[PDB]
This record gives C-alpha cells, structure tokens and sequence, in this order.
C-alpha cells in the first residue's frame, strides 16, 4: 500500500507510423539522450497529458534493411528496457493487426484485448506446449470497456505475417478474434515484471476475407491508423485521474 | 587488449549444470538483472576470465526451462548490459540434418544463423524475418579443436512444420534449434562478439519422435557439450579475439 492514481502509462507501438499521430495528439517530444540504453535504434517520445506522464516506445529502424524491427524478439526487449527504465503504472500494447469476419472483427474496429496466445510456439510435449502457447490475461478493464464500447477478442501472436494452414490450425483451435506479431511477448515481458497490460489492436485486414479493392487499401492504412489514434486518446482520457481498480 | 569476460546464454538448467560444476561457479543471488525474474546466473573466474552462465529459468507458471526466442533475447540483453562482456556464447542442444553430415554426439560450431519461423512476404521484411547473421570468426578455435561446423536455423518450435522445413533447406541449415537466432540478433544490437556450441541430441530427418530421441540422449550429449565448452574456455584464456 497505499493505492493512488495512476501517475505514468508507456505504450508499445511496433510501427512508428502508427505512432506518430498519437505523438503529435499529445504533443510528445522524442527523447534525445537514451534512456534505454546507449546506441539503440529504439525511439521513445515522452510527454505529460493532465496528471499522466505518457512514454511511447518503437523499436526503430532495423540497421540492416531499414524498416521497423518488428516481430516478438524487440517487442520484448523495448517492453523490458522501457520497464525498468520508465516505471510505468500500467503498459498499453497499442498496433494494427489481422481480423476474422467469421470471429465478428470488420475492418477499422479497434479491439481492446481479453487475454493472448502464440500460434507459432509449438513445443508438442506435457507442460511444455501450454507453456509455448503461454495465454495470458489483459489487465482488466469493465469500466472504460463500458464507456468506450471497444469490441473484445482473444489475439493470437507469431513472428510470420502470413498464415500456414499450421497457423491457421492453431489459431482457430485457440478460438482468437485477432492475429498479430507482438501482443503476447509483450504479454510475457508485462508479466514477468508484474506490470498491468493493456491492448488496442486496431483490424487493417480480414484474414479470412475479400482482398481489398482499388480504392480500399490506398486508404485503409490511413483509416485504420486514424481509429487506432482516436481510441488511443480516449483511453488516455479515460485513464487520467483513476485508479487501476477505477478502471 | 585480452579477452576478459566471457558470457554462455544457455536455454536450460540441465545444459548448464555440467559447466557450472566444471568451473565451481556459484550461483549468484542477488538478482542484479531485475528483482523478481527466474532468471538464474552463475558466476566466477577460470584464470584471466570472467565467467558468467545466464539461464532464463524456470517459468513461473508451469515450472520448466524457460525456452525459446523471447527468453534468450531478454537475458542475452539484460547480461550484456549488466556486466559488458567481451564475447558471448550459446550453448545448448539442437537437432541435426543426419543427410548433412551431422550425428548424435556432435557438439558444432555455428558458421553463420538464420530464422525459419518469421515469414514476413514485403520486401525487405522478408531478409529481416530470416535474419542471417554470421557468427564471431573464430578459425583457430576451429582448427584447434578440430569441431564440425554448419549453419544454424532457429524457431520457437521443437517440431517442424512444413513451410519451416522449407526454409531449413533453403538456408543449407545443418542445424535446428529454439534460441541462437535471437541471440545473434540481440548481440549484433549491442555490438558483442557471439559464438555457438550446438550439440546434436536428434536427428530431425531420422527414425524417431524428435521429443523421445532428444530426452533419450540428453543426459549424455550434454556431457558432451561441457567437454568442449570446456576446451573453447581454455582456449580463448589470454588471447585477443583477433586470435580466435
């Protein structure tokens, strides 16, 4: 004890395009020493909303190929270095990811999580296969649930962006509404630091849906990214001045 | 200037417990990567070296070895980071391609590693899935030692599946494992030296259910690897790493 009001939230954001318009909404400054270790390609953005201070981290650009290094492995080191470093109350795994129609998800729906699996950690022997699919519980939100009217969803994660019919075995055994490449490794970091989780997973694309038209997917990043933001926001919002059981 | 400090990343306690007791290290207590973590270290000094073992532990939840990508990512950092290593090595069990040379016993060096479970189809993000990266070149530990080499392929895995299978045998891996990969990615982010012993417990082409094989053998391979993690350690006392 004594319990108080939630003072620092970072968010985990893979891609740094989906992080900017959250950036400029709150007017974060990237951070120009390195907080999180010296000679990183991660980026953290810092700012104060109201009675929030607000961390944003990305894992930047991979020095090899020069695009954002995504995948489980530095989602999981950035929650880690972000963790220690930063002190956050409370972590949000905010991104755009896959969607199934037959699971209810429609492009553009920003999901909050329920909990989250890996499909690609196959370990088929006693305790060791439920430790590869390593379901873990998003901390639990009624409250801004309630007010926000965010659709709810298991989200399964592996470190490939298509789906094998092995994926996709997994996946729909595991019952997931959502396919991503970060969420439970963050999940894993979260827990093993006894730090609340929160996600925002926001649909681009229906995996077991029509391709997109002409017009479609020349906008629908724009347009999905604009949801993630607007949700991200209230979410803030809604955090300032509560209490994690307030929430 | 000498290497100094050496650091083995190994996935899981029984791995490591040979190697411990072979240089009495002891197991440090004070939790210096993180309070809280099951992460286990063991530490001490050969003769001009720092030794230090890093396992990722025992998981809280189910209570066996902490294994695959995202734990040995975690501690390869959280080490380097607390105690600045000059070199790194990843010591473990794997499986082997029989039809590439490899037999039960092996105890490889690594040429060079690869992902086989992070299919991104963007360019780009396709190399960056597949993550090849060489390992530290040490030609004269080779020579001396006269150990087999190959490439490594690594996935979150312990079975194969059939588009893994297909990029195993696009990379020529000699090799199948759960953590180097992670590993070299993460010691590239920080600019260490990182070198491999991978020890052959079943053959991923072979006769046998790789889980019963790869418990059968186990006992006995990782006698194995402390024999020649014990010979790599006595080899790279008082040496440069140009030396190597």
């Amino acid at each position: 004890e004594i319990l108080r009001p939630i003072s620092s939230v970072v968010f985990v954001i893979a891609m740094q395009a989906e992080a900017l318009p959250l950036v400029n909404k709150f007017g974060l400054s990237e951070t120009t020493d390195s907080p999180l270790g010296k000679g990183l390609p991660w980026v953290l953005y810092h700012g104060v909303h109201k009675d929030l201070r607000i961390n944003v981290v990305c894992p930047g650009r991979d020095a090899a190929l020069g695009i954002d290094s995504v995948g489980t492995v530095p989602a999981s080191l950035i929650t880690f270095a972000s963790i220690q470093a930063l002190k956050p109350d409370i972590i949000i795994n905010a991104g755009t990811c896959g969607g199934f129609k037959v699971k209810g998800a429609n492009i553009g729906d920003v999901f909050l999580v329920s909990d989250v699996v890996f499909h690609d950690r196959r370990i088929p022997i006693p305790m060791f296969d439920l430790y590869g699919v390593g379901l873990r519980q998003a901390f639990s939100t009624p409250n801004l649930l309630k007010e926000l009217n965010l659709k709810i969803g298991r989200l399964s994660t592996g470190d490939s962006l298509d789906m094998s019919t092995q994926d996709e075995t997994l996946i729909i055994a595991n019952d997931a509404t959502l396919k991503d490449m970060e969420g439970a490794a963050v999940a894993y970091v979260a827990d093993l630091l006894k730090i609340p989780v929160v996600f925002l997973k926001a649909v681009t694309d229906l995996v077991d849906g029509d391709k997109p038209t002409a017009e479609e997917f020349l906008q629908n990043l724009t347009v999905v990214t604009a949801a993630l933001e607007g949700t991200a926001t209230k979410v803030i919002n809604f955090i300032n001045g509560r209490n994690l059981s307030d929430l």
